[PDB]
């Protein structure tokens, strides 16, 4: 059991060490392209890459690069998307990248500014009556609505293809209280999020993979993606004892790189995790418990 190994860790203070046999084992698979002399202004890290294979590649001539990786999790039946926070000059790939890729909601799990510096660019409408227009990938962008919470925010979002003239609807997820490198309030206020998410649509696989980024895609994003995939694959056979975090981590690892900046990050997993299987395993009243515990309003 998780709860077992949880206890265990934490009784001798390992979580460092584990952490660390993580970041040993996993997978290093090459990022050619993400290399390219051109793409130099498309990664906003020197040391987070998509690794060539999993890459999502634009469907454009020019310069197909965008830094956003498909995670595919075949045993939980789960792709989700992870990429860095848009650059001023690839906001109009990122949605690019959502018409493509068909997607129905983007998790954001940072804030534009974080810790005195521009993490992300302004890349959705903040209001009404302006709009965007990427006139380099030929997509409008209108603000909706939001339903603002005490610490996230919902946007629905109206896309269109102005090459076609179709639209769709997509919902944003704001997380506006994770800190960079660090962890959520609570498992409670994770949770809570986490199942606005679910009970959306958007993880939903009639359609395309949710969009998934915090700065860099890989501290936060990872996080996020591991309780979820966690709490899936508990939910087939609902059975928790089948799962495995460490190694769930390191399928991901395959995928992305970096996934889980630290060490608490890999603790409050399991306490996500831990904490949602009560709602897996049949104890519904929990989902709520959350949503009060979460302050939301
Ligand atoms: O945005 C995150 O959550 C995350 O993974 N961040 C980062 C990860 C790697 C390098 C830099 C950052 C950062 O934000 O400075």
């Amino acid at each position: 059991e998780m709860e077992k190994e949880f206890e265990q860790i934490d009784k001798s203070g390992s979580w460092a060490a584990i952490y660390q046999d993580i970041r040993h084992e996993a997978s290093d698979f090459p990022c050619r392209v993400a290399k390219l002399p051109k793409n130099k202004n498309r990664n906003r890290y020197r040391d987070v890459s998509p690794f060539d294979h999993s890459r999502i590649k634009l469907h454009q001539e020019d310069n197909d690069y965008i830094n956003a990786s498909l995670i595919k999790m075949e045993e939980a039946q789960r792709s989700y998307i992870l990429t860095q926070g848009p650059l001023p000059n690839t906001c109009g790939h990122f949605w690019e990248m959502v018409w493509e890729q068909k997607s129905r909601g983007v998790v954001m799990l940072n804030r534009v500014m974080e810790k005195g510096s521009l993490k992300c660019a302004q890349y959705w409408p903040q209001k009404e009556e302006k709009e965007m227009i990427f006139e380099d990938t030929n997509l409008k962008l209108t603000l909706i609505s939001e339903d603002i919470k005490t610490y996230y925010t919902v946007r629905q979002l109206e896309l269109e293809n102005l090459t076609t003239q179709e639209t769709r609807e997509i919902l944003h997820f704001h997380y506006t209280t994770w800190p960079d490198f660090g962890v959520p309030e609570s498992p409670a206020s994770f949770l809570n999020f986490l199942f606005k998410v679910r009970e959306s649509g958007s993880l939903s696989p009639e359609h395309g993979p949710v969009v998934v980024h915090c700065s860099a895609g890989i501290g936060r994003s990872g996080t996020f993606c591991l309780a979820d995939t966690c709490l899936l694959l508990m939910d087939k056979r609902k059975d928790p004892s089948s799962v495995d975090i460490k190694k769930v981590l390191l399928d991901m690892r395959k995928f992305r790189m970096g996934l889980i900046q630290t060490a608490d990050q890999l603790r409050f997993s399991y306490l996500a995790v831990i904490e949602g299987a009560k709602f897996i395993m049949g104890d519904s009243s929990v989902q709520d418990q959350w949503k009060e515990l979460s302050h939301e309003d």
